[PDB]
């Protein structure tokens, strides 16, 4: 595993994992930007015969350093450009993407926006709705941010909650700086930024959709429905928001394997 | 608030409620089969101008004295003709129907089999797929099967467990009797019965379908998909499996509107 960081001409200063040699997979985030969520993944994904890349995003955790710009009012739209000059910066040309969240969001733009860069994009569980109780936290004080929204990724949404206490107290601690960074940045543009408004322009994309098993139906009713009228692959995964924190093996094989129906189609 | 019996020549004699006037709006059960878990909203929606019916179904609580045949293999078609039954003996001739569970597969099943009879179908959450949990436990002792499955029904589906428990002990007492009978009778047979295998039959049809909002995700995934891909309205109640139960008020409020949706439309 190669640990490392590369500055982007956007000022940013990525913190960034790579393992493996093959076609290239990149591992993009949710929203709170912390690639130690993959670290399982990313060794079986490469064992697999695959360059698998990710990294933490911008203003979150190790990539820290960089422009307000690009942790403040963000959108799926920005977030793609972000990605794709981390790629350009690591000569990766052509890559499978995954996303959950904003990820979800920003994979679905880099797949629309910059078709030549990506082979097939797996989305999981895209924000398509304001939530006025999420982007109420942005008004908060810091310490009560990373209070509520740690008890919410431990209490209602990881999916697992001992997979995710064992991501161990370095990643709770980069977590904990994270939250109102995500707050005050995220839950208020993300959303309205969805690039899924258009219907027509999914249809016949190289786009693998997914929700998770154990979700409310309520969260990401409207990504099946989006996804069936797009006539794009929709399915499950095992837990909720963070199949690659509570079934990392589940997601890993999940990867390879639509990565590898892509492979197979496109030649 | 007429409550009543009443038997039909397939053998089934009926518990059944009715109370309002106007036109006729049927609630029919989930697969337990037990009327009173629609009381509150029965009053609500017949308030609102309407004439409310509802039924124990067969071979369950109060509809107990029915033939083998209509609680044992029993498929959505099976029931949909008993439905048609009761209405037949009601003088029901047009109706607008609701059903969760079982009952969604019946009214989709009454709404297709016998279009001139229905004005409008609401289902929720209807069961297409074997789970092979719920169809072992047909092989169990009776004592056995209540205990396990009233278990399931508080703490997996119910939707609010304090709305669950408050249906007091007189119902639970008729759903512990219920639960073998369901066990027996239903998960075998009802999920391949479901008529929402040809979706091309579902489109333009006066369907609207429901999921509970905390239902998870995976238990009826698939009624998102088919209902998407038949353009049948497709949306969500509070709770889960039993609205009606968990959210009352929402549930009347739901119904009335829905029908008098289809009043509109079946005026245009
Ligand atoms: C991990 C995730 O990317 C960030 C933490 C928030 C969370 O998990 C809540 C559940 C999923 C919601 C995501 C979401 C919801 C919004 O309304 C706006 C938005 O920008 C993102
Ligand atoms: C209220 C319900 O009609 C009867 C109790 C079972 C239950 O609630 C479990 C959750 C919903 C499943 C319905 C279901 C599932 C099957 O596999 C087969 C079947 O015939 C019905
Ligand atoms: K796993
Ligand atoms: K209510």
């Amino acid at each position: 595993r190669t640990r490392s960081t590369i500055s982007t001409p956007n000022g940013i200063t990525w913190y960034y994992e790579q393992e493996g040699t093959g076609p290239d997979i990149v591992l993009v985030p949710d929203g709170l930007g912390e690639c130690q969520m993959f670290d399982s993944s990313v060794s079986q994904i490469a064992a697999q015969g695959f360059r698998v890349t990710t990294f933490d995003m911008p203003g979150m955790s190790r990539s820290a350093k960089a422009p307000a710009e690009t942790y403040t009012e963000v959108t799926a739209q920005k977030l793609a450009s972000y990605v794709i000059s981390i790629l350009d910066a690591l000569d990766i040309k052509h890559a499978t993407v995954w996303g959950c969240s904003s990820g979800a969001s920003t994979v679905v733009a880099l797949l629309l926006g910059y078709p030549d860069r990506i082979r097939n994009a797996m989305c999981h569980e895209l924000p398509t709705k304001l939530l006025d109780h999420l982007s109420n936290t942005a008004v908060l004080e810091d310490e009560e941010i990373s209070n509520i929204l740690a008890n919410v990724m431990l209490n209602d949404v990881s999916g697992g909650s001992e997979a995710w206490q064992a991501l161990g107290v370095e990643v709770h601690a980069r977590l904990h700086k994270n939250y109102p960074v995500w707050a005050r940045g995220y839950p208020r543009t993300i959303p309205p930024s969805a690039p899924v408004q258009d219907v027509e322009a999914l249809r016949g994309k190289p786009l693998d959709w997914t929700v998770g098993a154990a979700t409310p139906t309520e969260s990401f009713f409207d990504n099946i429905v989006t996804a069936t009228k797009a006539g794009v692959n929709i399915g499950l995964l095992p837990g909720m928001h963070f199949p690659y924190v509570s079934h990392p093996d589940v997601f890993a094989k999940y990867v390879v394997e639509t990565t590898q129906k892509h492979l197979w189609n496109s030649s």
